[PDB]
C-alpha cells in the first residue's frame, strides 16, 4: 500500500520498501494552499546506503536521516541529486552536516548556484552529452537529455529492475504538466525514448512525484508533455 499525499503529516517521511535492500522515501509540502507528495530512493551498497534526492527541504530531510536511522540502521554514506530544484537539492546542508558525501553532475551544481540553492560538493564526471552512463555503486545514473530540466538524471537498481525516474516522469493520477518553466519540451519525448531504449527491463517505475508503476508511466508522461505542447 503506497503512501499517499493524505497520511503523511508536511514535516514527516514514509518509507516504502520496493525490493531487496531498495526503498522510497515519501514526503509532502506545502505550495500555494495545495499539499503535493514526493518521492526519493534509497539503496543499500553493502552495509551502507545511498540516498537518491532530499525530501524537499532541511526539515523534512533531518525526520528522513531520524526515520532512516528508526527503520533500518545503516548509515547514509553517500547522496546523489537528480536535478537542481529545491524537491532535489533542500535538505542537502542537514546531509553535508551529519557526514554524508552529496553528489552531482557540474551542470546540475551550476544551475543550483545560479538559483541560489543548495549545491551539492561533489561533481559526477561523464554525464555531460545525451545518453551517458556511468556507474555509481549499486546504480547506474543515465542522463536522457534535457527533460523537466536541461540537467536531469535518472537512476536504475541493476539488482531489483527499479527505474528511479525522478521528475522527468510524471505518475498516471497527473493529467496535466507541472513546472516546466524550466524544461526542454521540444526534447523531453526524445529522453523518455533514450530512458526506454536504455532500461526496457525495467520492472518498478517510481515518478518524482505520487505512484510507482511500470514502464507505461514514460508513454504516460509522452501524452502529457505532447498535450501541454499543443495547448
Ligand atoms: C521551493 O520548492 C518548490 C516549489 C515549487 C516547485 O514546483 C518545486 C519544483 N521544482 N522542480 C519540481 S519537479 N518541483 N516540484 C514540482 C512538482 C511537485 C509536485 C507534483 C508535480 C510537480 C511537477 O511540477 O512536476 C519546488
Ligand atoms: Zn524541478
Ligand atoms: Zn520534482
Ligand atoms: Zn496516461
Amino acid at each position: 500500500e503506497y503512501p499517499t499525499v493524505s497520511e503523511i503529516p508536511v514535516g514527516e517521511v514514509r518509507l516504502y520498501q520496493i525490493a531487496d535492500g531498495v526503498w522510497s522515501h515519501i514526503a509532502t509540502q506545502s505550495f500555494d494552499g495545495a499539499v503535493y507528495p514526493s518521492n526519493g530512493l534509497i539503496v543499500r551498497d553493502g552495509d551502507e546506503l545511498l540516498l537518491i534526492d532530499t525530501a524537499w527541504g532541511a526539515k523534512n530531510t533531518a525526520a528522513l536521516l531520524a526515520e532512516i536511522e528508526k527503520q533500518i540502521g545503516l548509515p547514509v554514506t553517500r547522496a546523489v541529486s537528480t536535478h537542481f530544484h529545491d524537491d532535489r537539492v533542500g535538505g542537502v546542508d542537514v546531509l553535508r552536516a551529519a557526514g554524508v558525501a552529496t553528489y552531482a553532475s557540474p551542470s546540475t551544481r551550476r544551475l543550483a548556484e545560479v538559483e541560489g540553492n543548495e549545491i551539492p560538493t561533489h561533481s559526477l564526471e561523464g554525464l555531460s552529452s545525451s545518453g551517458d552512463a556511468v556507474r555509481f555503486g549499486p546504480v547506474e545514473l543515465f542522463y536522457p537529455g534535457a527533460a523537466h530540466s536541461t540537467d536531469n538524471l535518472v537512476v536504475y537498481v541493476p539488482s531489483a529492475s527499479v527505474l528511479y525516474g525522478g521528475c522527468a516522469i510524471y505518475e498516471l493520477s497527473r493529467t496535466s504538466a507541472g513546472n516546466v518553466a524550466d524544461a526542454d519540451l521540444a526534447e523531453w519525448p526524445t529522453s523518455i525514448e533514450r530512458i526506454q531504449q536504455h532500461y526496457p527491463e525495467a520492472q518498478f517505475v517510481i515518478p518524482g512525484h505520487g505512484l510507482p508503476g511500470g514502464l507505461d508511466l514514460l508513454k504516460h508522461t509522452t501524452n502529457v508533455v505532447k498535450a501541454h505542447t499543443n495547448r
